[PDB]
């Protein structure tokens, strides 16, 4: 049930829970099915524990830029809510504190400006150790955001092909 | 009007308040008031330049580690919401930084994330410099958990005694 | 159009945009336009990548401080929302980050602590990138606060003369 | 045509290959595939530039360290050709530089000491970008060692399942 | 059984026992207990791995200092045997080898100059682990100094209303 | 009286006084005005005390470097007296020191090789605190080279619209 995404370029944002360490196999994967397409890549301080940004940009065919102020790879276009011609971005793993700074509005790292500008599709591959009430709602709060949704489940949300379905599902609804 | 703990073990919050410089010396009274008692400490980077980490390593019998996802010494079980085997959590001193972090489901702490996630009772000994009504607002949010209370007054909150009745309280009202 | 505030010291809290490189002017204007008054002034981390706090010292009349909780220069009254004697507080710039981390009640710098603790006129030059639904919501928040307001437009908020007006019209409020 | 691992325990050893980068998700594989199997694992400062080991310590259940004479975690049994009771060695990657080293009698990693005093079946998962008759007659060195072989190829030797598949022919071949 | 210093300012001198962790506690039991006193402090590098200086310097309203030679706050007047205006001298707490280092006539630290060179009532509020005949002699060799006492027991001296007491006793004897 | 640049691109050499602070406001005036004009901008050491270069990069469209023989982003051509097709040359504002520099044939920084070769119109905005008999010596030895000439006065030439009338002007002489 694994299809294409049908845009040209898309933006994985990369966070700081042990599934990071399996997303370089992901990108390996995606750019071997689908080798027309250009992936850029933001990664967390944190996720850059669990994997190392200079094999992405070897793995990657866009730009590959650590998350924060002070990094010079940093494109100018996050202050416009772009990442290249990224038709859609995938929070690929998505920690619990991705999402709760997401729902809050912040813009404390060029990603999360990035995401709070886009009008593009934005799919949450959520991987949280667990939840409660107050968690609960700030998630509600994103539905006030009309491109955002959570990736299809394998508990967990940590599921690139879903994503890419969903994401496809979303460009095509905002053409009509 | 001082009572003990009826659980084998509990944990101690201390974060950035002028007050954490006198918790070594509230670590050692509940150590000698109770010595059967395993304490638990985490410690937050600016409570750490109001006390020395060390001292306590030495005062409290159970495991101390500073509150950074960084640091060896935080154990593994913070990302299921426990602490060893401690029964509740005390945050002691709580600054508003703190508490408005844990009312908006911050996890960017492995005490956060810890916190978030446990079902124990969780005392909070508020030591605020002040407040307004969007800090009000945010400590209301709170009342979305059962397991959350303030400790009992001394206008601060700043008092180990009243969170251990609190939290003996919080305990049985768990079992019947 | 442009009047003088009528108060003795203001207190300016410089933000990380582009802007920041344009308030020594804007400070140096402030200093010939009105040589009586006592201006404070405290820059972000991130805005002290936009302009030299050295140059503050100098241009500058009251206390200038980094706004980080270890700065020396950081002034102890920062834990009552006074800064000196200051009778207004100009966000200027105002980021969209140091606006929801406004909104949403957070004391993780002095500034912050200070901000939220005063009840003095809080005067908001905003220079957002853009905006969502998360962010007005995060915006309306600030309603719950009477001492808050955005300044007058020039789309974006950087406006002094503005902010000083407004700050006049709410000092005044504040006695009748 | 995939199969488990007879044995109890294996090591793994990682070099500097982009497919390093490729690792983790592999271990997460076996780790999934096979619960009972302890996983040793080292990894070369240049595969350290390609994937975090903290993530290896994570998703492995064995021992995890550098290949280094200097990092602590350096198990002593180095020294008589043991990681832990491992009943086999799986070189994945194996770059050109490390079979070299290999064919040549190396020992200037703890690594290399350990494969060369090893009896154990040891296969060698080879990512080399080429080759010419130099390499090839220091690969044809390393059949005077009995226990050595290349795992079956998918023109690459990048093959996990196949050196699986390889190491349990070498170890009954080594007990009839 | 505990009384008021009779003095406007006294002096603590903390050295490196884990004792030294609850002196803030006892220094803000001090300032509550009698405002009017000035509570200077010196702390020894060994005593700054068990407390902080800085949440001194918040507790205490005279100088606080680092014990060393090299400290920019070390006040001028060690070199003639005072501390500001200073009355009273408590070591609180003591070790063996502060004890032994004042015994000796030692001044290779400023408040060891300053503990030689004052003829002000100086109680020692001992936390030894133990003790030998040598340690002992060293001890006795303090009853040459007429100002030297050691603080009234709780086997251990670490008393600070005993030395208050013992300090005011000796201030009085001084006068008469 | 405020006229536009009639070439297509300049140079700014900005030197270390206060005044530099108020050069980004300056170089943004400069952008809005004249939106065709390329302006490319050195910093010097001590101006960089005073202004953020980070922000330069943003306001200016040519290239923006720091005035020493170690900094990277030196262009090559400074060693035949060019800033990529710079027209003009104003040293804005201009250290006692740097006039000093200049009139001694110095050229012990890329800007000052530079401005010891360029045949290109040369205004110099001097900020001077003062001036003695061998200052105003070395500043006529300034008249030995035709290109140069100081800024119309404001006693100090902190002018940037006086130096682009006066730049036309000694660029149109260059031309009949
Ligand atoms: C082994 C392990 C597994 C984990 N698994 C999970 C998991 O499955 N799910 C999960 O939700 N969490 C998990 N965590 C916890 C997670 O790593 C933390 O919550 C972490 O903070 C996530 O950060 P991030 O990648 O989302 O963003 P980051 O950018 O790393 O966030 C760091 C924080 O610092 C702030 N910040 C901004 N600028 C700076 C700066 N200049 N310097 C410092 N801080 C700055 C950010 O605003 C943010 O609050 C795991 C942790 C460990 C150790
Ligand atoms: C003398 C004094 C007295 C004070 N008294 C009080 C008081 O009584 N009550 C009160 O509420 N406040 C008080 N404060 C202010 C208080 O210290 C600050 O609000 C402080 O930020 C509290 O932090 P914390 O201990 O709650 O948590 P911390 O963990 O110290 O929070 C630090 C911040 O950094 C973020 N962060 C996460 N990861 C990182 C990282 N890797 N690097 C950097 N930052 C990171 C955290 O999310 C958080 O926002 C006082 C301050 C001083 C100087
Ligand atoms: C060229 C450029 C232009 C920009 N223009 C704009 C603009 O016009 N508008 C806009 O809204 N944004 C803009 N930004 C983005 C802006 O700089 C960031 O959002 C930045 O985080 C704003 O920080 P601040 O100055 O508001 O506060 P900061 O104090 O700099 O916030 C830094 C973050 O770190 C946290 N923190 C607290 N203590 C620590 C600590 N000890 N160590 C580390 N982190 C800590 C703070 O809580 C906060 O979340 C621009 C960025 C660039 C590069
Ligand atoms: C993007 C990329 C992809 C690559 N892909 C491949 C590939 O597919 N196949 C391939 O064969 N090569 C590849 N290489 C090259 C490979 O990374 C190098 O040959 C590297 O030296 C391999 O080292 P290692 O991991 O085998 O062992 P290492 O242990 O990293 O070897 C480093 C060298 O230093 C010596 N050494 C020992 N002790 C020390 C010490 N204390 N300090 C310093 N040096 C010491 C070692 O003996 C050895 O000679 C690639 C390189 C890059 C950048
Ligand atoms: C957990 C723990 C508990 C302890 N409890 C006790 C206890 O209860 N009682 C007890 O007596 N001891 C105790 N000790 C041991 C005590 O900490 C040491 O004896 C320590 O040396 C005491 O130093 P001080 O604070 O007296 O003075 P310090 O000033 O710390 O003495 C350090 C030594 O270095 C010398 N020195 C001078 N200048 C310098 C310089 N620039 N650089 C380096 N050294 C210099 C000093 O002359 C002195 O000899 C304990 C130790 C630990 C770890
Ligand atoms: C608040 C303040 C205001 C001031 N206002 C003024 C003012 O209005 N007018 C004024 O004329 N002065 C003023 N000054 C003084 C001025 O900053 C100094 O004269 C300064 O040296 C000027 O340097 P520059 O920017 O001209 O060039 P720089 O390049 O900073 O000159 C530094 C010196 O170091 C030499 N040098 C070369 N290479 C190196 C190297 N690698 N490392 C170190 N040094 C090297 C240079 O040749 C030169 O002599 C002020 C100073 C301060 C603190």
């Amino acid at each position: 049930n694994v299809e294409k995404f049908e845009g040209a370029e898309l933006h994985v944002h990369v966070t700081g829970s042990i599934s990071a360490a399996l997303v370089p196999w992901w990108i390996h994967w995606l750019r071997e099915f689908q080798p027309e397409l250009v992936v850029n890549v933001s990664v967390t301080p944190a996720a850059s524990r669990f994997l190392a940004v200079r094999a992405l940009r070897h793995l990657a065919n866009g730009k590959v830029w650590v998350d924060s102020w002070d990094d010079p790879d940093v494109p100018p276009e996050v202050n416009s809510g772009k990442s290249g011609a990224s038709e859609c971005f995938l929070v690929f793993p998505a920690t619990l504190d991705t999402v709760m700074r997401l729902a809050q509005g912040r813009a404390d790292s060029p990603a999360l400006m990035m995401l709070q500008l886009t009008d593009a599709p934005l799919v949450i591959a959520d991987t949280f150790p667990g939840s409660n009430e107050i968690v609960e709602n700030n998630v509600q709060t994103l539905k006030l955001r009309p491109n955002v949704e959570f990736a299809p489940r394998v508990e967990v949300g940590f599921n690139l092909p879903g994503a890419l379905a969903a994401a496809n599902r979303m460009r095509k609804e905002g053409r009509s």
